[PDB]
């Protein structure tokens, strides 16, 4: 079971700057938490991670999982959250379950970080727990594939 | 370790009437959701229940916590979290964690639905998972105090 | 066939109020004539009438009715109309007609007072007629009833 | 007692329209049903039946009620609710009795459906009921000339 | 197959003047070239042209094409295009194809003018062509008419 | 020289009823004070007067103006001056001045009749004197054509 | 001569929680300083106070104030100044002097903060003067009563 | 019978500056323009002439027209039209008629333009006739004058 | 303990105009009033007055209390309150307790009056009292720089 | 004479997806109804085709129309029409034809979706007509350039 | 060749505002690093320095400056920069260059401070740099004088 | 002292744009404009160019100046400035000081181009100079950087 996880702006510079909002953990950092949750947990779960600057990328990226060896996306689109209206499309179009996740409280910032066109197109939205968001997204996405799966063979046969 | 869980007005129709958003899943069935996960992972998490359709009771609620037998509150506010700024200024002054979880993605819903006071006070955010956004609270409640007395303790001494 | 009269906050002090929109007739007198009217028409209707200054009150009440003793509700839900969606909601999930009444014509008012939430959940709504637009209420909610259930005789025998 | 009754643009092709909003009734079978009213309930009311796409033949028509053989006017002005300040100010010079009528609710549609300028110059309004929200303003506008009419002979005796 | 050209308010007064926007053709030499192009692409095509000032009337005639000898209607609502939902309305219960065409790019132009209430409603919307525009509309609707005809007895054969 | 005089919607109500914004003086009076004017200071003017509650004969009389007999437009469009783009439309392109009359200061008066559409595409605007407007309109026209006379033959000569 | 001091929600949290805007007193403070501030000024004043969360029983506590022991009203709507159309009401139909009180300066806070619905409704409105504010409050009803008392002898024998 | 004529900001660099608006006459010139036409219509009329680039110098001279030699105010308050609520309450107190006048149309200009708090207060405005529009604003003081001293004695002796 | 009362513009015009909002009395009667507070009172207060229709002379008088005689400032800004950011920068960099005093209830009146720059930059402000709100700010001044000299010497010999 | 068509973001994946808004088609299959288009009409016309998810991409494409082998731009800029100022600029900075044609009726989709950047720098636009608006397009383009071509030559030899 | 310096409210009291935004730099100090700037750079260069708190002298100034002594103004309004439209207008009747200078980055601020009237009407607008900010005016303002010089003479000479 | 010039989209078609807002000088010649500063200044100061239409391009070099060859940034983000919150970021996590720099004055463009994200995240904003405002910039940031450099050596000493 392959999933992708995407980060978007400015999230490689995270743990190296500004402390107040983010701490003190780097993007490789919260990676390979999100790796010990799975081996841990002994889950059937292979991660693959990419981080681009840029919009188009994100839009690529997605567009590849259609081709599906991958079955969710975990995504923070940073910046593009608020303003990209592209990434929201892509992501309707997926086929596939696709969680957004953010590190701080959206809701509690400046007023133009507010509305998520992309977070309207994910079927779920987490923010605030910082790096632990991700863990609670692998979670989530686990139990809805899972879901999928038992209700897809179960409701075919019958 | 003693959790709190509000839901908020009208989640006690829940399960019963609009399984287009909501699905066939009673409150007493969220419920009970979360006892199996506490009590299979074998954690030491004691929770208390509390529907009410009333934004006072809320706040006379969450007011009982600082007497604190309580250390998180697990809140789904309901429609009142479009409109109550007393709720928010009730979960400003817990003094303790507190995570808002919503079944349904309200990034995705009406306009007036948009804006949560209340989700802007408390530290983190879920929603769009069904039933499962209760379970994400628990974990990430736990992950939070478990951090919280590690820092303490460990700090304290040195 | 019962019918179930939900009054909103200050409609006790009716009769007492600003003289020239409301007039000189209480609350009480707009039941009188509600039964006058359900009298000299003979109209197998049995009338329940309840008042509170409470949002909370009102989610209950609404919430009872769905343990159907009552197939309709006239509600009136005063200056909650413009700010409780909570209500709304409510009226949303009942499963039965529910008929909004104003005294006042709303849309000649303030200008905060020009939405109405709960209207929007309602099959229905009248303003402008003060007590005289409950008989009309009645005469609507009546005849719903009637409608429904010819309806519901004319395709369980086909 | 002559009662005028006005209908505004696009009425006409009533029973022809969006069969989930308006059903499949004719504007010709309400006239039909508010005569039936009259009929049945033995109230001594003349009805004339005018309808027109042109803002201002409605005007003219409400002009005219003012050399008054009428006494009250029931009117819909459609989609000019929402547009037309001449039409509100000719309800406003009109001096007798106007009630609006909405098939739709339209509190329920869409943004620019919400604000009836011609509604706030009109006694009161009615939405949301079909058909028989015509049989509702008959309703009031007879009980609002029997009492308008007990009023001008309780103050030219004394 | 007749085709119903409705041009809107002082597009009678075209050609004759302000050159900047609007050039130096007139409304006549405008349905000339319609003509010419229906003549020589050879497509059995008749046009009937009508021009108006007033709202009323362009209501009556989309009224007037539902008994049909028309299968189509190209409009240019003129400044009506901002501010009448009632056209919107009518060309929404028209049930056949409407193209409207501006000579202007109306995206280009003051603030009140970039809003079409009627270009929502039809199908398709061309601006900025000058009267090129309207040939466009003439090939659009010939070959949206086609494929409906083409669609229409293959899909009852099945 | 003929000086054309078009009053809107409504207008011809004036004087008989509202005395608080209007006084007590009709259409008719307001016309012949505009022909006092005119015999007494001795003035070679001819006036025509129009009134009309249709957008549409308003756009069409703007229009026959461009066949000049006429010389100049006095014009009270009365609420079409808050919402008809297509008045104003008709009024840039009749190529001679045109002055909006009020009898009531639009800018005292509810928020929804401060911006004329209208009023901008006039050369000016006089509000709020009662049927004193007209006659300064007359001034103010003769001035105007008086002086566009001494300036063309004065200039055209050398 | 009895004055209620109703205090909204939150209000008995005082003084335990956020010394930056709030500082170090608690509710029961504040009602001895104003107690003190009666006994030593040596006026004939008997205050009762009262505090709760819930919105209706604000309303039923005003409502209660008619029936007349009560010349008067000190209230702290808290957060509810901001939301709630109900409490407003009740203050307009007690039609006795209401002041209200903030601790803070609400036109220096979040911007949905600055609009006082009950604050509109009260005679007098006073802000951002901590517990002081309170009696200040008591200075003016004292003075307000004073005033209406001498009045109203006077009045009735000219 | 004296007149106070103020002229606010920047009206003193008229006729100096920018041809477009307001044309080759300095403000010099409009005061002599405003003689010639008293002496010519042989008027009893004084005018007083004060121009400042003072919001409070306006609001001190209108100030002193209350201890009343003067009858009446000419005012062109500039750019303050636009921002100054002083200068509309000292209009509101002065107890006499007070007429704006601009020289340019500010409903065809910028957006902050087009709003006047002082033109609310005046009972009437004229905009857009240039120097013109001063002898338009004489002729309507005169009238205005002269029609309530006509009513002053002839409705004091009966 | 000096104590400096500025008064904004058109407050020299008090109690000669407008008896409904504003009442019967002169500015300088209550100035009379203040000192007779001070005076009965026995306080060691001395009050100096300022009135002025100017902007800067009111910033000029704010700037001069810096070099201090002048240990606070009551201040009413009249219509400045709404306009002027800058008095608002001179109040903040004042650095000492200024107040804020209005007459009427800026809350319930015309929607521009509602904003208070100038309220923000003040400790506390007091509105909709007549000139009792002028004692109750006297009352409040004595008191906060009564403890601000206590606080003083307390806080140094620790 | 060729033909730069340019395609947006998500538009490749065309066809494969929702079925509803936009059909059974892929991206190849409108540029070869492009094609055939081209060779039936016999039109001297080449077209190159180019699809992207980068909006610098996009930029660049139209930067290097300046060194012109191309006479002319189709752009669907996709969601980028709604947010991209700077790709707008590019098409201003172009100097050539360039028409935006979009799929679907932006008019009638979600509100930020109305508002086209991108358009209001076009030439033209043309919008809801599936992959016909695409020939519509070409149609254009090619009486556009022939335009230009006969003007080039005629307006040099006068 | 003299170059004025205007200075806004409350620039005086700079050295003493809040440490954070401004340092602890006074105007005088200022002033002195534009003389040492133009001095240690032989630029033939008189400044005349000039500070109120009156809108009307900024304008009366400004005004002066068309007695072409002065070639160049360098202006820093203040807070009026947001309000003043007055001053604005001055500014672009001045016939010279003006350039605004903020010390403050203006776009980081407070909402009300980021619209400035003045700038929209200088050459060029400098923020963010404090003291530093006018010296870079003084190298603009003299590069521009410089270019316009050499373009007055490469013009009358051909 | 290496300083980094980036340029945002467009900025290299620059020299063939409107040359009413940028001239005719091309991104080459301001970057030669710069050198010359540099040599004739004696600043050591060694510039890097770089443009790019990618916002992402961006948002990588802004990163690499972390890696920190270079002290400071000098940025005209384009059209980015408007929209691009991703930039704004970058520029925040920077830690050097940037400089945005715009040609045309952006407060008196269209009303989309006067907000800056990116400006808000700088120290400083220059907007109106043209290619002069580049030389201003590095001023200002050889001068901060002169001034920080002083003040790290006169705290690490101490
Ligand atoms: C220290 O550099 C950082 C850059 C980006 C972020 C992520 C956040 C971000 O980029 C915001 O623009 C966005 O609105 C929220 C964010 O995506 C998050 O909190 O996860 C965190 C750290
Ligand atoms: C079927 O009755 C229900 C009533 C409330 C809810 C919860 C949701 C709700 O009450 C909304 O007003 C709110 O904005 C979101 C909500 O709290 C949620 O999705 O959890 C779900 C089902
Ligand atoms: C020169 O007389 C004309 C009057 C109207 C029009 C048409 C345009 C119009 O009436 C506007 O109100 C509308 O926004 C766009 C318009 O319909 C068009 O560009 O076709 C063209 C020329
Ligand atoms: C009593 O019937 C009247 C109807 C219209 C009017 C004219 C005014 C009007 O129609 C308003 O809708 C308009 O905004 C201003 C008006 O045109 C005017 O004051 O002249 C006056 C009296
Ligand atoms: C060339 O200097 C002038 C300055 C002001 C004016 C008057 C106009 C003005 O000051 C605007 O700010 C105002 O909005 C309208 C104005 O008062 C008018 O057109 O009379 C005319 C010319
Ligand atoms: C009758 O002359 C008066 C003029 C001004 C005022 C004061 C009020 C005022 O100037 C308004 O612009 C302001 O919004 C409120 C005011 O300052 C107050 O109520 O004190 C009172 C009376």
């Amino acid at each position: 079971m392959k999933i992708l996880v995407i980060q978007g702006p400015n999230l490689n510079m995270l743990g190296h700057r500004d402390p107040r909002l983010y701490g003190m953990v780097t993007l490789d950092q919260i990676h390979e938490i999100m790796q010990t949750f799975v081996k841990q947990g002994n889950l059937d779960v292979e991660l693959e991670f990419f981080q681009t600057n840029f919009e188009g990328e994100i839009i690529d990226k997605i567009q590849e999982s259609v081709g599906s060896d991958y079955e969710g996306i975990i995504i923070n689109p940073g910046a593009f959250s608020h303003t990209s209206i592209a990434i929201a499309d892509a992501i309707m179009l997926a086929g596939k379950p696709v969680i957004e996740v953010h590190l701080t409280n959206i809701q509690a910032r400046e007023e133009f970080r507010k509305n998520s066109y992309t977070g309207a197109a994910c079927g779920g939205v987490i923010m605030g727990f910082g790096p632990l968001g991700y863990n609670m997204a692998l979670m989530a996405m686990v139990n809805i594939l899972a879901e999928m799966k038992a209700f897809q063979e179960a409701q075919k046969n019958n």
